[PDB]
């Protein structure tokens, strides 16, 4: 059995429907050694999973260092696979003008050890005035694809707000795809709301952050997660119901998020080949045997007080 590639809006691309967050809970594989990095990535390459994301951001650009190092390492030809990147975010900052963008693709695919990028986000975009984003840097962006060192745009961010400014007011086919995370996962799908008009703009969609950063696996959030206390209750009595029952809410969380095939793909953060066998595999037996449907009631029916409660993120706009 493989996993059954999906299409990517109107890229063209074909993508793996579990995507490699390579930076799970805002640490560069977690903090695994390279060996265990470069066979996490190899087991996904050899697996099926086409399609990597990464950043500038999270470990100070080491992410894309070692995701790069990792990748060459496994040896795969160049149209193997789908790689994302994304600009604008950095550990000294948010820098979305026109010539700190330029440079970060270039930067960007220094640390990748790639000569194009398949697509190039802007990261997080909450956190500058949105019409920046409309007015300056998604027309760069159409330069450093006309250039060729990316084939296709995104936006990112948390409040599903970002996505219907941006593309109210960009001319239509300026943005490729959207990033969105923590909202398709069982404690939130809000992203389900946003999906016929993205797909009436001819924009792909990835989801990503199907566990909500931790909140939906038998370990737990981490201290800094952003959830309200309640939510982070909810979700413990989730894990904690399907514990009793011998059952694994990671598994049923990564299932469900995979169950709405007009999502492309949902990125997951891994570290290990371990956690890639698990994630691969919970895809195939949600293709040959379905989702667990009778858990899923159960989980839905403790998170219904929470369903779709969020955070806040980014700055105050116009
Ligand atoms: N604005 C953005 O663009 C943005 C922000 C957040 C996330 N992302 C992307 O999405 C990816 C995924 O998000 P995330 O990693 O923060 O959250 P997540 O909800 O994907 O959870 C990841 C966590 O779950 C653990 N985990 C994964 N599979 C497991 C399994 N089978 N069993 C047990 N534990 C398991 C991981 O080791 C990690 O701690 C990121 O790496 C990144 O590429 C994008
Ligand atoms: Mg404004």
């Amino acid at each position: 059995h493989h996993m059954e590639l999906r299409e990517l809006g109107a890229t063209g691309l074909r993508v793996s429907p579990v995507g490699f967050g390579a930076s799970p809970l805002g640490h560069v594989f977690g903090d695994v050694p390279r060996d265990v990095a470069r066979a996490a990535v190899r087991r996904a390459l050899d697996l099926g999973i086409n399609f990597f994301d990464t950043s500038p951001y999270y470990g100070g650009t080491v992410s894309e260092s070692v995701l790069g190092d990792c990748l060459r390492a496994a040896g795969v030809p160049r149209d193997r696979f789908v790689v994302a990147t994304k600009c604008g975010r950095y550990r000294e900052g948010f820098d979305f003008s026109a010539a700190r963008v330029t440079r970060s693709v270039d930067e960007s695919l220094a640390r990748l050890g790639l000569d194009y990028v398949d697509i190039l986000h802007c990261h997080d975009i909450e956190f500058t005035d949105l019409d920046q984003i409309v007015n300056e840097t998604i027309p760069v962006l159409q330069k450093i694809k006309e250039s060729g060192k990316a084939r296709f745009i995104g936006i990112t961010g948390l409040p599903l707000s970002i996505y219907t400014y941006v593309l109210d007011q960009v001319p239509p086919g300026s943005v490729d795809v959207i990033l969105s995370y923590c909202h398709y996962g069982i404690n939130d799908t809000a992203l389900v709301d946003l999906l016929p008009y993205l797909k009436s703009k001819g924009v792909g969609v990835i989801s990503a952050s199907p566990l909500a950063m931790g909140l939906l696996t038998d370990n737990g959030p981490p201290e800094w997660h952003p959830a309200p206390k309640e939510l982070k209750l909810a979700c413990r009595a989730a894990a904690d119901h399907c514990k009793k029952k011998g059952k694994n809410i990671t598994k049923l969380a990564m299932q469900y998020s995979l169950m709405n095939n007009e999502i492309s793909t949902v990125l997951v953060g891994m570290n290990s080949p371990e956690q890639v066998e698990e994630n691969v595999a919970a895809a195939i037996e949600l293709s040959t045997s379905g989702i667990d449907k009778e858990l899923l009631h159960e989980v839905e029916a403790i998170l219904e007080p929470v369903k779709n409660m969020t955070w806040s993120s980014g700055i105050e706009q116009a």
